[PDB]
DNA sequence: ATCCTCCCCTAC
DNA sequence: TAAGGTAGGGGAGGAT
């Protein structure tokens, strides 16, 4: 009991065990290796000459299914279908990693704390917090991963998460619907008792709406010749891949709050969408609401090996930080760059430019965040530097990291987070 | 134009 | 109390 604390040797190892979002990241970076091992020798990318159907295959609630029929006894009287079910550590501030459909119904959502999904339930209704079970996720997405590979259905199966993959089958010069069944019967058994819901269309875009279509545990089809105005209301604005809360706060500002992607399709003009978001991101919206898949989303079709390849390596710790001095600051850092270079070291690659980058309290933020332990209300500082020869060397790397710190002048005390960046990684 | 640094955003 | 990580697209503004 008694977490250990940031100025302790082992925090990282212990905080890195807890985290569920840090196992994501690692889940997440270990598959694209798989991927890179197993098809060292099949040759892999798309081309513009091939047609082709994306399956978008993805576990519902994953972690919520996962964590209920792995649930201790204690728990035995609790029911999946009826009662309101949450994956979680704690009792206030604490992220919901996941809730099932029944908590969904009364408007609770996976990053919300636990204290603001409890008052959205009406009285003599219960929220059931279940622990993380890590182990057991990832045996799931095992045999998932198996599963879909044992099946002889796909010419590419990109991992895009622990639960999740993008499958593609190739066509030459009804079916679907059947090959979705089998898909989810066969994860179905091949799992116990986990449900996967599927999006299947002619786009990428279109795959992973068919598939929030689909999804309390169902299949749905969907290609670009299907696209009608019953379909597009069915969706929020950040239901777009690419699309999060401050996209979606800037396309209401611009739309007259559109309500639903039909909305959104009907009041946008290129050039406004553009000025709003981005360009380029307004561009893929644009694509989107017409079916189509930008330049940058195809990439992953047409070149995974390359996609998938890492291109940097870092660690970023935004929870438990609370130093009173640079010494103990210094030997953070200094352990956080051990902890990253036997990473680089075990994937036979060097660094030829680094970042340091850090949380500082803002100038009105309480000294204690309203989430125990939390970084609270922050600033964000940022700074790096081109290393003159690619190396993973201790003395190079950590000296230049405690160098930066320095540079950006905040004290111990203000700090409540901090990331160690290897961007830019060399070969061999 | 293009490239570089310091961020912001999104994903899951 | 509670475990708010991390890869990688992208834009703004200065430097060339
Ligand atoms: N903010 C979030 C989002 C997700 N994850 C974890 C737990 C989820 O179970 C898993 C996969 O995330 P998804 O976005 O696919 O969401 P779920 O699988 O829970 O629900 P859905 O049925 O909507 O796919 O990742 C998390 O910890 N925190
Ligand atoms: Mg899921
Ligand atoms: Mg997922």
């Amino acid at each position: 009991k008694r977490i250990v604390a940031c100025d302790d040797p082992d925090f990282l190892t212990s905080y890195f065990a807890h985290s569920r979002l840090h196992h994501l990241s690692a889940w997440k970076a270990n598959l694209k290796d798989k991927f890179l091992n197993e098809n060292i020798h099949k040759y892999t990318k798309i081309t513009d000459k091939d047609t082709y159907i994306i399956f978008h295959i993805d576990f519902d609630c994953f972690f919520a299914t996962v964590a209920y029929l792995c649930r201790s006894s204690s728990f035995s009287a609790c029911d999946f279908k009826r009662d309101p079910i949450v994956v979680c550590h704690g009792t206030k501030n604490s992220d919901i990693a996941s809730c099932n459909y029944v908590a969904r119904s009364y408007g609770i959502k996976n990053g919300m704390w636990v204290s603001q999904a409890e008052k959205m339930l009406p009285n003599g209704i219960k929220l059931i917090s279940l622990p993380y079970t890590f182990e057991q996720f990832q045996l799931k997405s095992e045999a998932f991963y198996s599963t879909l590979k044992r099946l002889n259905i796909f010419n590419l199966i990109l991992p895009i998460s622990i639960d999740e993959a993008v499958c593609v089958r190739i066509i030459p010069d009804t079916l679907n619907a059947r090959l979705c069944e089998e898909i989810r019967q066969e994860i179905f058994q091949g799992t116990n008792g986990c449900t996967v819901s599927i999006g299947c269309s002619d786009s990428l875009v279109l795959a992973r709406l068919a598939l929030k279509m689909a999804k309390p545990n169902g299949y749905n089809i969907t290609f670009k010749s299907n696209l009608s105005e019953e379909f597009w209301s069915s969706f929020k604005l950040d239901d777009l891949p690419g699309v999060g809360h401050s996209t979606l706060s800037r396309l209401e500002s611009t739309f007259d709050s559109p309500h639903s992607l039909n909305d959104l399709r009907k009041r946008y003009t290129l050039d406004a969408l553009k000025a709003s978001v981005g360009s380029k991101l307004g561009m893929k919206i644009h694509l989107a609401l017409q079916g189509q898949d930008d330049e940058e989303s195809l990439k992953i079709l047409y070149d995974p090996k390359e996609v998938l390849q890492r291109k940097s390596l870092s660690i970023d710790i935004n929870w438990g930080i609370r130093f009173k001095n640079i010494t103990q600051v210094d030997l953070f850092i200094e352990r956080g760059c051990q902890y990253l270079l036997e990473k680089l070291n075990e994937i036979n690659k060097t660094t030829s430019q680094i970042t340091l980058k850090l949380m500082r309290r803002c100038k009105d933020a309480p000294i204690e965040p309203p989430k125990y332990m939390g970084m609270g209300r922050c600033d964000s500082f940022s700074r790096s530097s081109r290393l003159g020869i690619p190396t993973n060397e201790f003395g190079i790397i950590a000296t230049e990291m405690k160098s930066l710190y320095r540079t950006l002048g905040c004290p111990p005390m203000e700090l409540r987070g901090l990331a160690l960046q290897f961007n830019k990684l060399v070969d061999v």
